[PDB]
């Protein structure tokens, strides 16, 4: 006439830690009760009750208190597997005892940081100030504690960009120049579990495009400061003299050039504003000598100019 008692004697409840992902059949906890009596009166049958939540645990067999994994548990869904163990003798009116079990699920680092976008992109002007934040990348991590802390890095900022390891803010580290490099495709990395060994850290990367927009910061240039040419005396107006060509490193209208003439010979010559072709406006006589100023002006606002000099001598036929 003794009721089964759980061991150790007077135990209020059982508890054990269980790693999430424990495979089915894995022993989660083993409990035991005793009944001093003889035969069926002292033969103990174990059952489980009130599985909260259900589906994750079962007794290996009803003859013992070994509890094994059924479905695998996910810490991201379940923090506690609670249930009751009933230990019943097999007597005529049976006597039984019941006790709670609390299995404490333990997080493992089974989720990677995952970026909130498939890629990132911004456009910035080439004169953007050093230190300016361009964009923020964000990843999220479904684990807990250190396993969900994220450290951002750039695989290679090229000395032009830097990322804040906490915020994911990508900033200008040194001055840009569209003319040197007009866009960047950077790899940003999110790595969890800071401070642990490389093998227990998970990561993902994403590509970040920064397109560098033009400012009109390059003036038109000629190849040298002095050109020289000759025109025959007594040639008609419209006679070709020379074609002038300047360069400009900017983009679009910022490097679209128009030519003009300046100074004491402008009236005797003309330059086609688009082609750079210089022609005479009249016949020249052999004594005449001109040092013209040729100007190339870009289409920026305000425009930039560059000049060169053009010596024109008139030769006898
Ligand atoms: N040093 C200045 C000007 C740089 C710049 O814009 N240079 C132009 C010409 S105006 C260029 O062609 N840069 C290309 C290079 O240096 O390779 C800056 O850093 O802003
Ligand atoms: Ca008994
Ligand atoms: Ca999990
Ligand atoms: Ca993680
Ligand atoms: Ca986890
Ligand atoms: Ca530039
Ligand atoms: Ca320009
Ligand atoms: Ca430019
Ligand atoms: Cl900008
Ligand atoms: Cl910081
Ligand atoms: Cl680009």
């Amino acid at each position: 006439d003794n009721t089964p008692q759980f061991k150790p004697f007077g135990i209020t409840y059982y508890t054990e830690r269980v790693l999430e992902g424990a495979t089915p059949g894995t022993t989660l906890i083993a409990v035991a009760a005793v009944d001093p009596d003889k035969g069926l009166n002292g033969l103990i049958t174990y059952t489980l009750l009130d599985l909260t939540p259900p589906g994750y645990v079962q007794l290996e067999d009803s003859s013992a208190g070994k509890v094994i994994a059924n479905r695998t548990v996910d810490y991201e869904e379940v923090h506690w597997l609670n249930f009751t163990v009933r230990a019943s003798d097999n007597g005529s009116p049976p006597r039984a005892a019941e006790i709670p079990v609390y299995l404490e699920i333990v997080d493992i680092n089974d989720n990677n940081p995952i970026f909130d976008q498939p890629s990132y992109q911004e456009a910035v002007f080439e004169d953007i100030a050093v230190g300016t934040v361009i964009l923020r990348v964000t990843a999220t991590d479904a684990d807990s504690g250190n396993f969900a802390l994220i450290e951002y890095s750039l695989v290679d900022g090229e000395g032009k960009f830097a990322i804040n390891p906490n915020t994911g803010d990508i900033s200008v580290l040194s001055s840009l120049d569209r003319e040197k490099k007009d866009h960047y495709i950077l790899t940003a990395l999110a790595k969890d579990n800071p401070g642990d060994v490389a093998s227990n850290r998970r990561e993902n990367s994403v590509q970040v495009v920064i397109r560098v927009l033009d400012v009109n910061d390059c003036r038109p240039q000629f190849s040298k400061p002095q050109f020289s040419t000759s025109v025959y005396e007594n040639e008609p107006a419209g006679t070709s003299v020379i074609t002038m060509l300047a360069t400009d490193q900017d983009e679009g209208s910022n490097s679209q050039l128009t030519y003009s003439l300046e100074g004491p010979g402008m009236e005797a010559f003309s330059v086609d504003m688009d082609s750079g072709l210089v022609t005479t406006q009249r016949p020249l006589q052999s004594y005449e000598r001109f040092n013209l100023t040729v100007v190339a002006t870009d289409g920026g606002e305000p425009p930039l100019w560059g000049t060169t000099m053009l010596l024109v001598e008139v030769i006898d036929v």
